[PDB]
C-alpha cells in the first residue's frame, strides 16, 4: 500500500539515524534529520487518511454500531502511529539541546543513551504499525 511505502521511508531513515554514523552525528545537530523526519511523518499520516478514506468506498455492510465503533478504533489506531513518529522526532530535538549544553565536551554517553532510548521507541512504532495494518485489514469486513 501507499502509505506502508510511505512509512518503510521514515522506517528506513529512522534506522539510519540509529547507526549515529558521523554522519547523523553531524545532522542531528542541525535541524536536518528532525526535519527530514517531520516530511516522511506527514507523507505517512496522509498516505494512512487517503486509504481510510477510500476503504470506506467498499465496506461490507454491518450493524451502524459496529461501524462507528471499527472506525473510533482505526482513528485511534491512525493517532497512535503520528503520535509515535512525534515522539521519536521530539527525542531527537532533545538530544540536540543536550549537546549543545554540553559546550564541547564529548557526547559519547549521550549517545550511548539516545541509541538505547531510541531502539525502545522503533518498536513501540512498530508495534503499532502492525496493529493497525491488522485492523486496516478487517476494516471492511
Ligand atoms: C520497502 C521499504 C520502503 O524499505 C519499506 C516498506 C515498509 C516498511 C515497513 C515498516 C514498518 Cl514500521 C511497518 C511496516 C508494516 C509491515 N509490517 N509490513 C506494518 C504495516 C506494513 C512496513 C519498511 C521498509
Amino acid at each position: 500500500q501507499r502509505w506502508e511505502l510511505a512509512l518503510g521511508r521514515f522506517w528506513d531513515y529512522l534506522r539510519w539515524v540509529q547507526t549515529l554514523s558521523e554522519q547523523v552525528q553531524e545532522e542531528l545537530l542541525s535541524s536536518q534529520v528532525t526535519q527530514e523526519l517531520r516530511a516522511l511523518m506527514d507523507e505517512t499520516m496522509k498516505e494512512l487518511k487517503a486509504y481510510k478514506s477510500e476503504l470506506e468506498e467498499q465496506l461490507t455492510p454491518v450493524a451502524e454500531e459496529t461501524r462507528a465503533r471499527l472506525s473510533k478504533e482505526l482513528q485511534a489506531a491512525q493517532a497512535r502511529l503520528g503520535a509515535d513518529m512525534e515522539d521519536v522526532r521530539g527525542r531527537l530535538v532533545q538530544y540536540r539541546g543536550e549537546v549543545q549544553a554540553m559546550l564541547g565536551q564529548s557526547t559519547e554517553e549521550l549517545r550511548v543513551r539516545l541509541a538505547s532510548h531510541l531502539r525502545k521507541l522503533r518498536k513501540r512504532l512498530l508495534r503499532d504499525a502492525d496493529d493497525l495494518q491488522k485492523r486496516l485489514a478487517v476494516y471492511q469486513a
